[PDB]
């Protein structure tokens, strides 16, 4: 049987890769081919961030640069910005003999009351990623802020606008337009702060984590390179969660080994049945035919 199966377009007749390569674009094809190689090799440099509106793809920041951005924006001491108005209560920490600091934690309310804090939002100021990542596994969500002129403002959108357990929510830099922090009040779903709600309440275009790979497929009649911009449905594993998980990070590697394990014969590889949409693409200034994999997922049992 095939290692991949189509989730749609099962009515189509399979096209040989040699026939696909001469045709013009766009079209759509059903294929049954083998995976020779793929890119990238390490299945942590494949995860990217794509704006849904402007369609730009860019890299996921490694945790070191977030601490860089944190300390650069995190100021020294606030004055009036503390336990203020009808939004948050905020008692601050201190630090002695650990080189000194005053990290600030701000607890946003729920129609005046403070609810089951597994639905509670935090406005940390002056903290570090590891400290934040430990405050995100128990609390609902924490978003980094810094003391602006007279109002707490989010950091640069190169930093995540929302930390929610094992998911780091990023927005688009030029597509989004940061609004005031006070707009978190006008949030209808006051119990659960859905990431899109706080993004809309602040004017942020949320980027989604995606698997960005490139497959080299060969059915025997020809060799063809196919793209893959999977959210969650190809590996049946959600791409915004692989980077902070071991078993999620353990299965995608196992899946690609089930597809092509380097060491055995090629005719011992399992067949891959996918659906592809070809289309015309420019690179620098040269039109090219690109192939993307759609409506395809892993087979029954690994
Ligand atoms: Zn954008």
């Amino acid at each position: 049987l095939s290692a991949t199966i189509l989730t749609d377009h099962q009515y189509l007749e399979r096209t040989p890769l040699c026939a696909i390569l001469k045709q013009k674009a766009p079209q759509q094809y059903r294929i049954r081919a083998k995976l020779r190689s793929y890119k990238p090799r390490r299945l942590f440099q494949s995860v990217k961030l794509h704006c849904p509106k402007c369609h730009l793809l860019q890299e996921v920041p490694h945790e070191g640069d977030l601490d860089i951005i944190f300390q650069d924006g995190a100021t020294k001491t606030p004055d009036v910005k503390l336990q203020n108005t009808s939004l948050y209560d905020s008692k601050i920490w201190t630090t002695k003999n650990q080189k000194g600091r005053k990290v600030a934690v701000h607890f946003v309310k729920n129609n005046g009351i403070l609810p089951l804090s597994n639905e509670c939002l935090l406005l940390i100021e002056g903290g570090t990623l590891s400290e934040i990542c430990k405050l995100s596994n128990k609390f609902n969500s924490v978003i980094p802020v810094r003391s602006g002129h007279e109002d707490l403002e989010l950091l640069d959108l190169s930093a995540p606008f929302l930390i929610q357990g094992t998911i780091h929510h990023y927005g688009c830099k030029q597509c989004s337009s940061l609004r005031s922090i006070q707009n978190l009040n006008s949030l209808v779903d006051k119990t659960s702060w859905i990431p899109s709600s706080v993004a809309e309440a602040l004017g942020i275009v949320p980027l989604q984590y995606v698997f960005v790979m490139t497959f080299t497929l060969d059915d025997g009649t020809g060799v063809l390179e196919a793209y893959l911009m999977d959210s969650d449905k190809f590996f049946q594993i959600p791409a915004s969660e692989v980077l902070m998980d071991d078993d999620l990070q353990k299965s995608v590697d196992m899946i690609m080994d089930m597809f092509c394990p380097p060491g055995i014969k090629i005719d011992a590889y399992p067949w891959l049945e996918c659906f592809i949409k070809s289309y015309n693409v420019t690179n620098g200034t040269d039109n090219q035919i690109c192939y993307q994999i759609f409506d395809t997922t892993v087979a029954e049992d690994v």
